[PDB]
């Protein structure tokens, strides 16, 4: 019963000017001891770094009871006027500290939209 964990939703369009994106994590089916979870920004077209974006990584962990939890990540606005561009956030095996797994959605594409 420890849980199946996905993101919301496989794709997001956010502002370039959007500053902290809040991206959830929920845990379904069951919510039965303390679980990890891993995460990682990936590159698109958006650079990480800094760039265009703050890369993120660690891990969740979700305590016995806890449902839904958040990554932030800072989306740094500029004074250029590009096309929309793209990066990823992706979940990993989660584990128990029966087995907890993954979900639906793994994998997420974010667009940051130009702010001009
Ligand atoms: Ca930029
Ligand atoms: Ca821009």
């Amino acid at each position: 019963h420890a849980g199946i964990f996905t993101f919301e939703e496989p794709v997001t369009h956010v502002s370039e000017s959007i500053g902290i994106m809040e991206v959830k994590v929920l845990r379904t089916s069951g919510a039965r001891g303390n679980v990890i979870v891993p995460y990682k920004t990936i590159e698109g077209t958006a650079r990480g770094g800094g760039e265009d974006f703050e890369d993120t990584c660690g891990e969740l962990e979700f305590q016995n009871d806890e449902i839904v939890k958040t990554i932030s990540v800072k989306v740094i606005d500029d004074e250029e006027y590009e096309k929309n561009k793209t990066f990823f956030l992706e979940i990993g095996e989660p584990r128990l500290v029966g087995r907890p797994i993954l979900g639906e959605h793994t994998k997420l594409e974010v667009i940051i939209e130009e702010s001009y």
